[PDB]
């Protein structure tokens, strides 16, 4: 039959749409503004209207959360789409609320959540339903009690909307559409892609597992920093496939008597088991499940062994997913990630630029914006927080704005006027006052992302360009051709210059073209487990990079821990090898399959030990050189990108004045000049200023003097001193070192 | 306790049983991890237990761990677990074979080739070939999802019947997999042959000399009272060859090889006792016969060459190790003992005694002629250059060390893959005006490997090895002979 | 424990109150210093009890502690003890006010110059100008 499709969600709201291609109307018999009857499981019906989509499928028909709701059908179910454009006009409807959530507010519902819901839109309408209403400060969510005619009634312009009486008390049969969904994360699109691939199967048909005879999941392990949306996950796949979420908690099992502790775990397991396919959430498994070491007593041994003996006891009859949330996979017990066990781990690390506009235009949704806060600066200047952060400035821009307008509500009453709510607006400066008090809990964490440097944000040096191309996007975008004889794509590349050249922009720089994740590892950073910490940092560090293929690994001044090494004692020389041993023990164990790319940038070329340079490992040595007459008017114009406009400034007569100079210190001049042009704009408005003190807004009103114009005058003068980065000694034996590398 | 005094009981009245105690690393731990008193008691009550078994029925009892170090050793004497059985990784033929067992009961398509997928997937244990082949039937079923859409409670036997498992999806498995074995040592027959390395056929001999017919016709040695030797010492300039003729020879003599580089040999040589050294030989002991291999064994006495040196009461604590546990060797057990290094100078004499490894086998530079049987045994991978006349390559750059025979066409293929990937760049943008207008079917060049780039790429080698290291090694060598 | 149970439980129906753990570095400790395990009973039994506040009648919990270091680092979670104020000792004209609040009640002779006797106790905190 050509009626029964499969549903998606949607994302333009709008609780009276439905998205179908355009051949299925065609040879359904349709047209446009035609109503259509929904009919699906419990012999509940649906009236909506349809209309075009451009990338709508034949068989696929997209629909938000409430019309799924009503028709009482869950994702990818099957739905009649049986049309009839005959409804006659109703005359008089029904509407009351729902109890438990018009908690004290009371005022007149009808003009202030009704009034601009029905105004001008024909919405269809039919006994039973529910909708919700988005108010100036809550959501509200109605039920169609009564309607004349019954039960098919169209809103008209002229009807009785009998908006009075107690709310009717929520039934049993619903979903309570004020819980969570999958339109309610942000910032995780690739991770909830995968932990609703590996899930849906098992819970939505559990019968095909049975028949087919393989093996189906049996433990999920989400890790990350805490507040980034872990038991998020895990409640909002509950709550859309159909299941039996049932939480035990880290804590209140370690403290609850002696050895009654383990007949909470031997009876949490006996709902999951009679209560239908279930899934279990074991929320902070490394309080109770730790490493062996930290056991220090026997109470805490009988915990941990008694919760391996129940998930091998997990042989088939029903389907019970167990997911764990852990801050850090290492304190986990590592008999826990055997097979028949967790397994199958995924990784939720912190949101980033583009990751945090999202978590802000999901909790503003309800709030009523003023019309000159623009999220996007908010979300730029917000790095070191998680998601569960900005859920609490969105909550701060809010008690600020209803702070300042506590008067028109004084005392009030112990409900509050709906009127007055929807009347409130927040603006850039609540904003700004809710960030000054905020504490960020990320900061120091390893942060992995696309780094937004271009091509065009260094100048010169076109021949390392096209080398460092050849090493990293032919490999993996035309792998045929290497797939054809032994070839071995080079693992790593070494940098070695004079400092100050731009080593790092160039690493960043290539991670953007081919859009692979970026990690950094200082030097002072790579010193820190050097002494007394052990060696087992340097292991995560690269399954860290492991993890995240593809991605461009760097390690920054290499040579430090060889400094270190040389001088009057240096007693670290077999310690400078113990970080050294390390990380060839962890390079030479990668695989051609995943691809990981290692740069390392130096300065002393000559004082690296020689173990690290071999065939196999990082072994092309590239040589940057110091920028060259002519790539300054390219230096010096990347620092333009202000606006430092000095009327008929010649930056080709800036070109020439500047000689033998390198690229750290062409960008300090620009800065070291710009200085002294916005020292000299204050003199002058403080000068404009105090000759206001005169005349009183009569001669002097700020005509354009002082003014952001950067003046060629001003430019040369911070030139006459500058320091020289061009030693003589040490370009010289960098260039002798090229030589005898070179011959 | 009360639970294991029941579990012999059965088997006790219950015919021939047999016991398995899993993971017994949890419950018999090693006697300083033991901490309370609880678990000192369970331990006391697994020991008492197999002292009774004495005749009445015939119960064998057999536990799996994972390290035979954590086990406590009392549960070593005799009465108790005193036959030890190795079960190792599978290597690159036995997990071909895995592969052949879980997917009997499926349907695969006539286009999969098990040796592909079998030779490429090192690092997996049995248990993880396992997942490898569910996964790629879930694949193919999601994918049929449309024609079993929902359905019923039960499947039909057709629609099963119709199905087919290709290549695609196991591709598919293999990227979203996580081998468990990984950093583990390697230890298997390798298949390096002869024929892959050229020249140095004295030395070649002479390793058959040494380890070949002491153990095929040993009755000539029983006459006279020869300790044939343990230990060969390889010393040369770096970068000529040496491992590659210890892993040649385990292969001609069908034994084990297991390596040790010079980073694992300084993985305990700070901070961490020197247990680590006991189960390296022990290892060697149960996979006899087996050439164990030392490279870079210098690396140690050169970390101590320096401006302090205070690892050198640490330095002195492998050498000890090694030189303790390597006297004790047994002429009944067949280890053999192979050691490389490139600073001969530096090395104690110590190591250098008749009892130990003490012929000192000196590797060359490589010869004339077998400069030319190098470049034609690393380019044996398709590089028809018309007319080549390769054997100019040999006398033009004379005097180069073998490693760098390797590289230098390493990089000379490398550009040769720059201009096959300009060639296709070329044809397709100039397909662009030419819509689908190839009366013949061609989309590359088909690798038309020319000569000229050979030279070209000639233009940048490197003389690593100069005539200051060659000659140290020469009057070293001078020095031993005379 | 059960002392604890009880003591969140009156604050629950007798309207919005405030609870005030004094000396908390004395029940809740550094992990690593936690021992014993009936010292590891009191930790899980304070925290079960912070994250089981369904919007109550705004029960706030104020702690305090003398050095930030020595809480348990679970007590600062989100839902837990996150808002954090400093104390710290009175300055040179802080010490002023607090002789001033004191010595209200007494009778002074008008010889006594309370600012002399301000600037020359430092070191004193509050507590030391009320002896
Ligand atoms: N898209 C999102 N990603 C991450 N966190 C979110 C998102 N949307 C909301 N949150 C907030 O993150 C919090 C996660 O709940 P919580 O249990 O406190 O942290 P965690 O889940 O890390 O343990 C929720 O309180 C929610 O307000
Ligand atoms: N296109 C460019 N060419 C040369 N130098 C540049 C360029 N762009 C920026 N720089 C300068 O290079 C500096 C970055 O130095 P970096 O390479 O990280 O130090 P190091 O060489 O010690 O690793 C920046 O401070 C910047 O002033
Ligand atoms: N017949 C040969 N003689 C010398 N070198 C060879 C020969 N065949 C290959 N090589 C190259 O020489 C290098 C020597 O490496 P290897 O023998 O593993 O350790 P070492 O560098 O200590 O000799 C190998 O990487 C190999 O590519």
């Amino acid at each position: 039959r050509p009626n029964r499709l499969i549903v998606d969600e949607a994302i333009n709201e709008d609780n009276s749409v439905v998205s179908l291609s355009q051949p299925k109307m065609d040879e359904l018999q349709l047209f446009r503004g035609d109503t259509v009857l929904l009919k699906g499981k419990k012999r509940r019906e649906a009236v909506c209207i349809v209309l075009s989509d451009d990338t709508c499928s034949d068989e696929k028909i997209r629909m938000n959360r409430v019309v799924r709701n009503n028709l009482r059908v869950r994702l990818g179910d099957v739905i009649s789409i049986q049309p009839c454009p005959d409804v006659k006009y109703g005359k008089r409807i029904h509407v009351l609320p729902i109890d438990d959530t018009v908690e004290g507010i009371t005022g007149n519902l009808f003009e202030v959540y009704l009034k601009p819901y029905f105004l001008e839109a024909y919405r269809p309408i039919r006994k039973g339903d529910i909708f919700l209403v988005r108010g100036g400060m809550r959501a509200v969510e109605f039920k169609v009690v009564e309607t004349d005619p019954s039960p098919y009634c169209i809103v008209a312009p002229d009807t009785v909307i009998h908006c009075e009486g107690e709310p009717i008390k929520r039934e049993d049969e619903e979903e309570s559409l004020n819980e969570v969904g999958y339109d309610d994360i942000g910032g995780c699109r690739k991770q909830l892609a995968q932990i609703k691939e590996m899930v849906e199967l098992p819970l939505r048909h559990p019968a095909l597992f049975k028949a087919i005879g393989v093996k189906p999941p049996r433990g999920i392990l989400l890790y990350g920093p805490p507040g980034t949306g872990k038991t998020l996950i895990a409640r909002a796949v509950a709550n859309e496939t159909g299941a039996f979420f049932f939480l035990i908690n880290g804590p209140e099992i370690m403290s609850k008597l002696a050895g009654e502790s383990e007949s909470n775990l031997r009876k949490a397991f006996e709902e999951a088991e009679k209560n239908a396919p279930a899934i279990i959430f074991i929320d902070e498994l490394d309080a109770i499940a730790p490493k062996r070491e930290k056991t220090h007593g026997e109470v805490e041994r009988r915990i941990v062994s008694q919760l391996l003996t129940l998930m091998d006891g997990l042989k088939q009859r029903a389907h019970v997913i167990v997911m764990a949330a852990t801050n850090r996979p290492n304190s986990i017990d590592p008999a826990l990630r055997r097979f028949g066990r967790f397994d199958r781990e995924v990784d939720i690390g912190i949101p980033d630029a583009t990751g945090r506009l999202e978590i802000l235009q999901i909790h503003t949704k309800n709030m009523k914006l003023a019309d000159d806060v623009d999220l996007e600066q908010v979300a730029n200047e917000t790095h070191g927080h998680v998601g569960a952060d900005l859920a609490a400035l969105c909550s701060e821009a809010a008690l600020q704005a209803i702070r300042k307008k506590m008067d028109l509500i004084d005392l009030e009453d112990e409900t509050i006027d709906a009127e007055v709510m929807n009347s409130l607006a927040v603006t850039m400066d609540d904003f700004r006052w809710a960030l000054s008090q905020s504490n960020p809990s990320a900061l120091r964490e390893t942060v992995v992302e696309v780094p937004q440097v271009t091509w065009e944000d260094i100048g010169g040096l076109e021949d390392v360009k096209r080398e460092l191309q050849e090493l990293v996007q032919y490999p993996v975008e035309h792998p045929d051709k290497f797939l054809k004889f032994g070839m071995t794509p080079s693992k790593g590349v070494l940098f070695y210059g004079p400092p100050g050249c731009g080593k790092t922009l160039l690493a960043k720089a290539i991670a953007n073209e081919c859009q692979a994740n970026f990690i950094s590892i200082k030097g002072p950073e790579l010193l820190t487990m050097w002494f007394g910490e052990s060696e087992a940092n340097v292991r995560e560090i690269f399954d860290k990079a492991r993890q995240a293929a593809p991605c461009v690994l760097f390690f920054d001044e290499l040579d430090s821990i060889a400094k270190a090494r040389g001088g009057n004692i240096g007693d670290g020389g077999g310690a400078a090898d113990r970080v050294i041993n390390q990380i060839l023990t962890e390079m030479d164990g990668m695989s051609t399959k995943k691809n990981v790319f290692i740069i390392g940038a130096t300065n002393r070329p000559d004082i690296i030990d020689p173990a690290i340079l071999r065939p196999g490992r990082l072994d092309q040595l590239i040589y940057i050189p110091l920028p060259d007459e002519k790539s300054r008017v390219a230096i010096l114009k990347a620092n333009l990108r202000k606006s430092p406009v000095a009327k008929d400034v010649d930056l080709e007569f800036l070109a020439k004045m500047t000689n033998g100079f390198s690229g750290a210190d062409l960008t300090e001049i620009c800065q070291r000049a710009c200085k002294l042009a916005i020292r000299e704009s204050i003199e002058s408005e403080i000068r404009r200023e105090r000759e206001r003190q005169t005349n009183p807004s009569a001669m002097e009103v700020e005509e354009d003097d002082p003014v952001p114009e950067i003046r060629r005058d001003h430019f040369e003068e911070a030139m006459r001193f500058a320091r020289r980065s061009v030693s003589d000694n040490d370009i010289r034996k960098y260039e002798m070192f090229a030589q005898t590398l070179q011959q």
